This record gives C-alpha cells, sequence and structure tokens, in this order.
C-alpha cells in the first residue's frame, strides 16, 4: 500500500490515484506577494470550546486525534466557508529534521512540521459523504517551527510512547485543542485535495501564516513513532509530507491587507 518511501512515496501514488496529477491537488507553495487580500472574506470563526475528544490512533502515516462530531460540539465557520464544517480529526506532517517536513510552503520555505485540523460540511451529513462533495472539507493548517515549548501539545508528545506502532491506540479525552492555535488567525486560502490517497478534490484549505512555535524536545518525539506495526523492523515515522503540487488555474487568497 503506499506511503512516504521510496518504493511507496508521492511520486508513485498517481499510478492507483490518477487524480493525484489532478487540477486542485495539495500541498501547493504559498507565493506571499502573489496572494491577494479578499475583502469578500468573511471573519474566521474557530468554535473550540465544547469539543469532545476521544483517542489517539496510529494509523501507519501518521496519528489522529479524533473528536465526537455527533453534533456541533466543535466548528469552523467564516473565512471562505459557506456554512458550518465540524471537526473530526487532526494530525500532523513532520520531517527527520528540522528543516523540513511541512507540506505547504511559504516562498518555498519548509517548516519542521505541519498541522492539519481536519472538518467536514454539515450539509452533507457524515463524513464520507462530504468526501463527494467540491465543498466537502475544510482543513485548517498550522505551520510549527522549532523554538519554544508548546505548552498545548505537551499532552499529545507524552502519549506517543504508547502508540508507537501501526494499529495502536489509546484513550485521549478531554483534550483542548485550541492550545494549538497561535495568537493570530490571519489566513491564507485556496481550492484544494488531500494530501494523502485518496487525494480527493474537496478541500478548502484555510492556512493560517502565523506559526506556532514547539521545542526541539517536542518534535524529536514524534521521530521516536513508527509506520510499521509491533513486531516488524522498525522504519522510525518521519517525512510524511507530500511536496508541493502545481497550482495550475487556482488563486490563493489573503485574509490580511
Ligand atoms: C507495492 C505498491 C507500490 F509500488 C505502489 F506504488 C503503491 S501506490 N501507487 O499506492 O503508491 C502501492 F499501493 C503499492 F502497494
Ligand atoms: C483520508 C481521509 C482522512 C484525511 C483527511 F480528511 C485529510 F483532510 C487529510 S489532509 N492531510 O489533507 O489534511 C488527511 F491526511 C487524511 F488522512
Ligand atoms: O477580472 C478581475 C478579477 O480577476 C480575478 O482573477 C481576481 O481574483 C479578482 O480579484 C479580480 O477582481
Ligand atoms: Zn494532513
Amino acid at each position: 500500500h503506499w506511503g512516504y518511501g521510496k518504493h511507496n512515496g508521492p511520486e508513485h501514488w498517481h499510478k492507483d490515484f490518477p487524480i493525484a496529477k489532478g487540477e486542485r491537488q495539495s500541498p501547493v507553495d504559498i507565493d506571499t506577494h502573489t496572494a491577494k487580500y479578499d475583502p469578500s472574506l468573511k471573519p474566521l470563526s474557530v468554535s473550540y470550546d465544547q469539543a469532545t475528544s476521544l483517542r489517539i490512533l496510529n494509523n501507519g502515516h501518521a496519528f489522529n486525534v479524533e473528536f465526537d462530531d455527533s453534533q456541533d460540539k466543535a466548528v469552523l465557520k467564516g473565512g471562505p466557508l459557506d456554512g458550518t464544517y465540524r471537526l473530526i480529526q487532526f494530525h500532523f506532517h513532520w520531517g527527520s529534521l528540522d528543516g523540513q517536513g511541512s507540506e505547504h510552503t511559504v516562498d518555498k520555505k519548509k517548516y519542521a512540521a505541519e498541522l492539519h485540523l481536519v472538518h467536514w460540511n454539515t450539509k452533507y451529513g457524515d463524513f464520507g459523504k462530504a468526501v463527494q462533495q467540491p465543498d466537502g472539507l475544510a482543513v485548517l493548517g498550522i505551520f510549527l517551527k522549532v523554538g519554544s515549548a508548546k505548552p498545548g501539545l505537551q499532552k499529545v508528545v507524552d502519549v506517543l510512547d504508547s502508540i508507537k506502532t501501526k494499529g495502536k491506540s489509546a484513550d485521549f479525552t478531554n483534550f483542548d485543542p485550541r492550545g494549538l492555535l497561535p495568537e493570530s488567525l490571519d489566513y491564507w486560502t485556496y481550492p484544494g485535495s488531500l494530501t494523502t490517497p485518496p487525494l480527493l478534490e474537496c478541500v478548502t484549505w484555510i492556512v493560517l501564516k502565523e506559526p506556532i512555535s514547539v521545542s526541539s524536545e517536542q518534535v524529536l518525539k514524534f521521530r521516536k513513532l513508527n509506520f510499521n506495526g509491533e513486531g516488524e523492523p522498525e522504519e522510525l515515522m518521519v517525512d510524511n509530507w507530500r511536496p508541493a503540487q502545481p497550482l495550475k488555474n487556482r488563486q490563493i487568497k489573503a485574509s490580511f491587507k
């Protein structure tokens, strides 16, 4: 199956997922000079006060922190979005070294990692139906740089030892995703896709301009996870990022002047 190595990574995905060469693939490089302020964007509303985290899972590609999405407990609205999008999970992409790891780039600069908060459009009733729609998903992307520690990330870091290998999960209740946000909600937005197979072109991307800072020790613990399952030879879970894809007939809009 697909992965991030030389024999099953991003340059191979198109053979089983031909949309990999499609017209609105993600991630992309964000050329900050070409992005244009869009006065039609409404204020962005991140409403995570009632979020209910449930579980953390190593899926062999990354780790997902999963939420209860049976009600509008944690929703994203506003900005470029029409209606209400419900948080289902978050996960990260990261590198083997601090100089790489993000999927989106900013004037070609790669960050050490990138956080994705995945939301589905409630007008479609379930995530599965949402990924049949051009406006089915909204992903809030947040860059990570290495500097001071992020206190709100530490609970995630400390549980990773219990989900080292593919297929392991652990209870992860009462986690507040608000502790992963930067101060500013200035953002860039464009239409794109899932960055993992099946690469479906369903996503409104909202990428925050301000990175969060995490400590070297925190990201080093990400890099101790394993792509492999228990009992199998160790393949460190690093460099689980897709590189930037062609922008094609798209414009990136900025929320800020
Ligand atoms: C495959 C369905 C689950 C899933 C998403 F919905 C999604 F949006 C992303 S991403 N990197 O584009 O944010 C994923 F990596 C991912 F695995
Ligand atoms: O025709 C002019 C229009 O061109 C579009 O490509 C831009 O997104 C708009 O901001 C601009 O007003
Ligand atoms: Zn992602």
